[PDB]
């Protein structure tokens, strides 16, 4: 739905909908769970 996807969290995909807000398309480095994620939770919980 749209050239994006407005849903923070919305599964999204890096060769299909990014995000519309301006969200990071992050999944879980396995081409699945993808999702656009908001920057609310700059750096990375666990650092590294």
């Amino acid at each position: 739905k749209k050239k994006c996807i407005a849903k923070d969290y919305g599964r999204c995909k890096w060769g299909g909908t990014p995000c519309c807000r301006g969200r990071g398309c992050i999944c879980s480095i396995m081409g699945t769970n993808c999702e656009c994620k908001p920057r609310l939770i700059m750096e990375g919980l666990g650092l590294a």
